[PDB]
C-alpha cells in the first residue's frame, strides 16, 4: 500500500542529500547498497500441529562505525525492500547521535494478531535459530519494532543464550528487554522521550511556547501513546487527536492518554471513545494543530496531502513517514520538520545505553539515563539545526550531512574506500 518503493525512496534521499556534500563516487555506491542481506525460512509448529514456514529478513547495511543496530518488525505487508530501507535509515540514525553502531534491521512477514502466545514464542525462537550466525553482542543487536515488544525480546534473548551456551554477554545480544532479564530503566519511554526533547528544542529554536498548544499523534503503540502522554505531561501540550490502524478520535478540548489507552485495551481500538469524534487517519493528518507526530507505518505524507498539512512542527516519530517530494512541499510551506532518524533517535540511544549496561554488567539509574539521553538528543538536534541554517538546506538533508559524513569517515579510517 506504499506510494513508492521504500528502498528506492531511501536511495533517492541519500543521493538528494549527498548532492550537498563532498563524497567520492565509490563511497556513494558503497552506501547505496546494504552490506549483507540474509533471507531465511522460519518454520514453526502451529497450535493444530501443522508446520508453517514464514519469511524472515536480517539486513545489515553497514558496520563501519561498529556493530549494526536495528529493530525487528513483524508485519504481513512487510517486504525485503522495507527492511533494506529501514536498515539504511538505521545507519544514519545511529550516525547522527554519534553512536558506535552501524545500521541494521530485521523482520518477519507475519500477522502477529493471528498468532497465539505459544506460536509467537515459537516464531521468535525459530527466527533466532535461523539468524544466529549473523547476530551477536558485537555483530548485530536486534531490538523491538512494530508489532514486537519486550516479551518477544526476552524470548529471543533466551533462545540466543541457549544456543550460545552462555559463553559471553548474551544479555547484550538484543535490546528492549524486560528489566528482570537485563532490561534498562527508561527504555520503555525512550523514543517518546527523545521525540519530546527534539520537539522542545525545535520550539525553542522557533520561539514558540508549547504550553497550551495542540498535538496530534498518529498511531497509538509504544511510541505514539508514550509521545502523547509525555507531551501532555512534560511539555504541557493538549492532545486533541489520536489514532490507530482502525481510525482515530479527535477532541478540541483534549484527551487523557491513560483513559484512551484503557479504552483501546478493553475494546481493541481507540474508535468510539466517549466524548470524542471518530475520524480517519487522513483527516487527523490534516487537522489544525501546532505539532503533528506520525508514529505509525511509513509513507503517510505524500503529494496527496502534503499541501493539506497545517502543523507548525512535524515530528517524524515514525521511520520515513514523509516522502522527499512531500518534504519539499512542506518546506515551501514554512513548516519545520524534525527528520525521522533524528526525532526518534532516543529509542536507539537508550538501546545503546542498555547494550553498554549489559556488556559491562553494571546497570544505571533512571536519572543517569534521562540525563545522558537529554544531552545526546540536544547535541544532535542542535548540530542538525545549525547545519541546515548555515547551508540553507532542508532539515532531512542536513542530518544526512551530519550522519553520512561520519559513516564516510569510518570507511576512510578502515581502508574500505581510498578516496
Ligand atoms: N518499536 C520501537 O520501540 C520504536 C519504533 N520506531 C519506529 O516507529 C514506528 C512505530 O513503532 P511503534 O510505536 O512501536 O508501533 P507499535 O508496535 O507500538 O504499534 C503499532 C501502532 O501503530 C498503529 N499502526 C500501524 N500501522 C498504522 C497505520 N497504517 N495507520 C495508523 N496506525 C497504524 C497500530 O495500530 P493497531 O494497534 O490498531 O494495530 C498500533 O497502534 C515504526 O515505524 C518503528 O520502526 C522507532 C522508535 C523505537
Ligand atoms: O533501539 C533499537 O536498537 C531499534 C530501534 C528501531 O528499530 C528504530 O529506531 O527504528
Ligand atoms: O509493540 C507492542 O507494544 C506490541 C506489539 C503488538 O501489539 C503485537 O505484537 O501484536
Ligand atoms: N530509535
Amino acid at each position: 500500500m506504499v506510494e513508492i518503493d521504500p528502498f528506492e525512496m531511501a536511495v533517492k534521499q541519500l543521493e538528494r542529500a549527498a548532492q550537498y556534500m563532498d563524497i567520492s563516487e565509490e563511497a556513494l555506491e558503497w552506501l547505496k547498497k546494504p552490506m549483507r542481506i540474509v533471507e531465511v525460512s522460519v518454520p514453526i509448529e502451529m497450535d493444530d500441529g501443522s508446520v508453517k514456514v514464514f519469511t524472515g529478513f536480517r539486513v545489515q547495511h553497514n558496520w563501519a562505525r561498529g556493530p549494526t543496530k536495528g529493530g525487528i518488525r513483524w508485519h504481513p505487508a512487510e517486504t525485503l525492500s522495507t527492511v533494506k530501507a529501514l536498515a539504511t535509515w538505521m545507519t544514519w540514525k545511529v550516525a547522527v547521535v554519534d553512536l558506535p553502531y552501524g545500521g541494521g534491521k530485521g523482520g518477519i512477514i507475519v500477522n502477529p494478531k493471528e498468532l497465539s502466545e505459544r506460536e509467537q514464542e515459537r516464531l521468535a525462537r525459530a527466527y533466532i535459530r535461523a539468524v544466529y550466525d549473523v547476530i551477536g553482542p558485537w555483530t548485530d543487536i536486534p531490538a523491538p519494532d512494530v508489532y514486537t515488544n519486550p516479551k518477544i525480546m526476552g524470548w529471543m534473548m533466551d533462545e540466543y543464550e541457549t544456543i550460545m551456551r552462555r559463553k559471553g554477554p548474551a544479555f547484550g545480544v538484543i535490546t528492549g528487554k524486560p528489566l528482570s532479564i537485563g532490561g534498562s530503566l527508561g527504555r520503555g519511554t525512550a523514543t517518546a522521550q527523545g521525540a519530546i526533547f527534539t520537539i522542545r528544542e525545535a520550539a525553542k529554536a522557533l520561539g514558540i511556547d508549547l504550553k497550551g498548544k495542540k498535538i496530534a499523534v498518529q498511531g497509538y503503540g509504544n511510541a505514539g501513546y508514550y509521545t502523547a502522554k509525555l507531551a501532555k505531561e512534560q511539555l504541557g501540550m493538549t492532545v486533541v487527536a489520536v489514532s490507530d490502524s482502525r481510525g482515530g478520535i479527535y477532541n478540541p478540548d483534549g484527551l487523557d492518554p491513560d483513559e484512551v489507552l484503557k479504552w483501546k485495551r478493553e475494546h481493541g481500538s481507540v474508535k468510539d471513545f466517549p466524548g470524542a469524534t471518530n475520524i480517519t487517519n487522513e483527516e487527523l493528518l490534516e487537522l489544525e494543530v501546532d505539532v503533528l507526530a506520525p508514529a505509525a507505518i511509513e509513507e503517510v505524507i505524500t503529494e496527496k496531502n502534503a499541501d493539506n498539512i497545517k502543523a507548525k512542527i512535524v515530528a517524524e516519530v515514525a521511520n520515513g513517514p514523509v516522502t522527499p517530494e512531500a518534504d519539499d512541499i512542506l518546506r515551501e510551506k514554512g513548516i519545520l520538520q524534525i527528520p525521522d532518524f533524528l526525532c526518534n533517535a532516543g529509542g536507539v540511544t537508550v538501546s545503546y545505553f542498555e547494550w553498554v549496561q549489559n556488556i559491562n554488567g553494571y546497570y544505571w539509574t533512571e536519572e543517569e539515563v534521562r540525563e545522558k539521553l537529554d544531552k545526546k538528543m540536544t547535541k544532535a538536534f542542535w548540530e542538525v539545526y545549525n547545519t541546515h541554517k548555515d547551508k540553507n538546506i532542508h532539515m532531512r538533508d542536513a542530518a544526512y550531512v551530519v550522519a553520512v559524513s561520519r559513516v564516510y569517515q569510518a570507511m576512510k579510517d578502515r581502508g574500505w574506500v581510498k578516496k
